[PDB]
């Protein structure tokens, strides 16, 4: 019949930080493709709510309460996922926080909280998952990075951007170490994506954000989930150590004047 | 997994061999009808016959991508055969070698003309039909050579592949109000019929310098193009995806050898 | 005494397209450092005016009328420069035009005019200069590229951006071929630089351009000349095939909102 | 050629050896007074004595870059010795090796702490003095490893070097109203005292994989930092300059071999 990509139905995934925002969208996109998904988070109430919301998906979404900055929780997460699903094929190293603080105000704890969730939590879940991902014979790691850091700057986010670029520096070497294991590791770099959190500002400001983007809208969490889904396919086995910016063209204009001359 | 592309309409320039034929076959397997272009009627005919069993219908238009009139003719004939046009794979590419001293104006124009001007002209000629589709997709076949790497003898080739990307970073902005996205696949070293004539020692040396330990397949490029063409990639534009098994990552063979 | 870089006094340079704008600034910066400079251009009146304006510089600025898109003129330029100066050490492949046209309006001639000056004219002057630059034992090629093409998009400039990215694709290979000749080749990527031409718009619009740039001003042609001067130094002999963006931070903000949150 | 930097005031973190000592010597030769930092008083003392004949005065402050209090102390002592502070070279860097499986939390924090947090803390502590100078300059010593390349065993090192750049792309915007620029040099393979203990075969193998055919010198990095520090580089900020002899350009040793 018609064939696009090979179905991922019945494979096993972890989405760290999966109870809300982009991570929830990644989880729902994989579950709609028939992949069983464990989402992680620190807040059991939020995890339970998201598991309930997603109860009708084809693949089964369940939760593990875990702190990505603790390697022992990362190992517990992988073990619990393998127990529930039977193995582990896909890790979406997604968990991310984005508090703001100008350079002169950032404390050591501010810097370590952001680097610890965003960067160390990516490393630790990949480390815990290596043996199972190797055993799968088609392991996939997708990292949720950002345009902020690798490409752009944004006042108040110099530690955030540092952490998102750190993920990429890490994976450019990790892809080489993981190639003999037949695991690929790539990152999605979201631009400005509409989430529950951004709903807490007015249409005025959201319209200003959209008008600065060539696509003329903020992205959806499904836009990120679908990019991660492509990297997870068998058909992406020759893509590794790489990045895909998903931003409706946000990084392209040199300024709003270039947008306006349209 | 993704919304079916069955029944949509695609052009793949330079589709009779190599990466283009892989792109064509990948879309045709997805049920997309595909017009491939090329200058060699025999190669086109051969590939049309080879792919006669695909779900989507693969047919050929003989056309020189360096000629805007052939580009307009290719689009018109595709709209006539299929009913419209959803996807343009601006793929045609040549890669003759010449050291900088040896490159003549004609050498430079032949490579810039096929690889860069032929991408611009097919996009230009397809603009109206792609706009009417409401979900238009352009996928450009670039290269790691030019945008990322250097390779002696390919300074004009690398220039033309980087030129494609400079073009589409602006084109993406001009095309966004028409709901057309434009993105590029940057292949590394892909096993094609031509590379299969090199001998196993040569292919083994090439593969051993790549972290994945093999050359890619033309389907690797076809499937990246297929992703960009999905409705689910509507928020991706002006962007690149390198499909190279890790080729660009090591600083040197010493890094590969540390594995 | 105090030593910064090794003096370039008495070396020999070509600046293509040097009668106005960035190229004039490159020429004046090299001439102030004691380098003799041949500027090229198609308009003898403009060349003569610039030679007159620069008559007091330490190094001597003179002109050759030549079309960068003609390899025979590129060879004549190199020969005339060697005749006037005694050799050739530095080539600034600068000539650039930037007409605007939307994608649906660009003709083959529009595309070839821009690719021919901006890209082919860079290749042809480097080709003509190779034997003399090799003989110098410290050859330098500096390419004037742009943020537009390599990094940004700007409606109406898709052929312009293509041509500026083509220069970089070319030089990433050229640097390898030229390394055994001890010639380096690098590019400056200017952002928005104030020139005679931009003076033909109002302070209103120029202020809007500056306000979109972290440095809070448009750049000067000396900013580009000084970057090219660094690449030309003996102290830059280990820099090759590379780029330096000179733009006051223009490419960094994700949008004007990031600038405004400052 | 450029405006003399004579009499200005610089800090070079990790200045007692390797690239940092080259940066220090290059600025001191330009007549800039330089405070180098390090944890090893003997190495600092040795380098201060070696450079006693420079035009600018090189002196040492013993300090751990991972400690913000030491960063504030380094700035205060530099302002006291020199009268102010014009230039910070955030250079300190370590590069222990460990495969991904073997890296402990402590391994990762040691490298992130020196290479990334130590860059942030010295910039933070210098903000006020750099602002008062009216022409403040920060130059970060990053690496091709992380931002560009991958090297087995250096995934935490590469992360920390890319982290520096993500930081300075925002820092550049925050610092611009203060007239401070911030830029990074990305060294390739540089001949240091440590690399000189490897044997000629090893150094020859490394050099043969680089288009320039040699390892760079610590002065190559020092002179790129010196350019960023000039008044003539005031319109350069948030940017990178790779100093690597072409190392990142070839896709593989085969490309180098075609020369
Ligand atoms: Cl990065
Ligand atoms: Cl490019
Ligand atoms: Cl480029
Ligand atoms: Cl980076």
């Amino acid at each position: 019949g018609s064939h696009m990509f090979t179905s991922l139905e019945g494979r096993s995934a972890i989405v760290t930080g999966g109870s809300k925002g982009i991570g929830r969208g990644i989880a729902e996109t994989f579950a709609n493709a028939g992949v069983d998904v464990v989402i992680t988070g620190r807040n059991q109430d939020d995890l339970d709510r998201t598991v309930a919301d997603l109860s009708g998906t084809r693949g089964k979404v369940t939760a593990v309460r875990a702190d990505v900055t603790d390697p022992e929780d990362a190992r517990r997460t992988v073990a619990e996922t393998v127990s529930r699903h039977g193995g582990l094929d896909i890790v979406c190293a997604n968990a991310g926080i984005f508090p703001s603080g100008r350079l002169e105000d950032l404390t050591p704890d501010d810097i370590e909280q952001v680097l610890g969730v965003n960067f160390k939590g990516t490393v630790y879940i990949v480390q815990a998952a290596l043996q199972a991902l190797t055993a799968s014979g088609h392991g996939r790691v997708v990292v949720t990075s950002s345009i902020t850091g690798p490409i752009t700057g944004y006042p108040g986010w110099s530690h955030y951007g540092a952490s998102k670029a750190a993920q990429l520096g890490f994976l450019r070497t990790a892809a080489m170490e993981l190639a003999p294991k037949k695991i690929t590791i790539n990152a999605v770099l979201p631009g400005n994506i509409m989430t529950e959190g951004l709903d807490e500002m007015g249409q005025d400001y959201l319209d200003q954000m959209a008008s600065a983007i060539p696509a003329g809208r903020l992205g959806s969490v499904a836009d990120i989930g679908n990019a991660a889904l492509f990297f997870a396919t068998d058909e992406a086995a020759y893509v590794t150590g790489q990045t895909l910016v998903v931003d409706g063209g946000q990084v392209l204009p040199e300024s709003h004047l270039a947008i306006a001359e349209l």
